[PDB]
């Protein structure tokens, strides 16, 4: 057991997630993130094919682990008296889209694309895992700079996946659909379409959509920047008011301005400067 492990870093940032600290396993060198979460801020619990009492964001990243680099892997977690502590896989040099768009302002649309392509493949990912991630946003979106290669982090807003109505959400508000404003009821699928298009908006736009309960409302998109009309097409389908009118995951792959993606390497190559 125990911090003998790790070498801590740096703070990175800290938040309703709690602190994430940059570190260093001390066998082998491998850059990790640690993550403290406090015991009383967890609402949500789960317990493992164990059966330990953790928190419901440690069932879900375990859910999703593999070699897919999509998604973040869970390395390891400490139980302590007051909180849990989680190391995550840390890519170096790193930069979270959030970051990137403040960086860079509204991206060109190829490299929207591939970015978009890679994080609707993290998102199918986790389905196909039963874990609904309930949080999509550029925040929570790490860019591995050498690869050209995303990777969707923050697992503490996430569920089960399940098929039946979901009413509660502690998730982003500015990404939330109309139907869990207006009803607090959401479809966790046709949820997660609606805050692809905010995301995909505020890559080609440089800034989210909707600032506010009323403008989610009234689901009336406006383009601020040039944007081609395909990819408008698109986001004004993700949202959809009706969740029933958004696409499914494959009718966004398919769509026209989908197509000819360029690879994660390609993208690092002409667009991260490889
Ligand atoms: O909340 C998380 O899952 C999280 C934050 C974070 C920051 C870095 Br850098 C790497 C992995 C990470 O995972």
């Amino acid at each position: 057991p125990l911090e003998s492990q790790y070498q801590v870093g740096p703070l990175l940032g800290s938040g309703g997630f709690g602190s994430v600290y940059s570190g260093i396993r001390v066998s082998d060198n491998l850059p990790v993130a640690i993550k403290h979460v406090e015991k009383d801020r967890i609402s949500d619990w789960g317990e493992l094919p164990n059966g330990t009492r953790v928190p419901m964001e440690v069932v879900l990243l375990k859910k999703v682990s593999s070699g897919f680099s999509g998604v973040i892997r869970l390395l390891d977690w400490f139980e302590r008296p007051d909180s849990f502590v989680l190391i995550l896989e840390r890519p170096e040099p790193v930069q979270d889209l959030f970051d990137f768009i403040t960086e860079r302002g509204a991206l060109q649309e190829e490299l929207a694309r591939s970015f978009f392509w890679q994080v609707l493949e993290a998102v199918r990912h986790c389905h196909n895992c039963g874990v609904l991630h309930r949080d999509i946003k550029d925040e929570n979106i790490l860019i591995d700079l050498n690869r050209g290669e995303l990777k969707l982090i923050d697992f503490g807003s996430g569920a089960l996946l399940k098929d039946t109505v979901y009413t509660d959400f502690d998730g982003t508000r500015v990404y939330s659909p109309p139907e869990w404003i207006r009803y607090h009821r959401y479809h966790g699928r046709s949820a997660a379409v609606w805050s692809l298009g905010i995301l995909l908006y505020d890559m080609v736009c440089g800034d989210i959509p909707f600032e506010h309960d009323e403008e989610i409302i009234r689901g009336q998109v406006f383009f601020r920047q040039r944007v081609s009309s395909e990819c408008q097409h698109l986001i004004r389908w993700c949202l959809a008011l009706r969740p029933s009118d958004r696409p499914t995951f494959e009718e966004i792959q398919n769509h026209p301005w989908m197509q000819d993606v360029l690879l994660p390497q390609e993208t690092a190559e002409i667009h991260l400067h490889s």
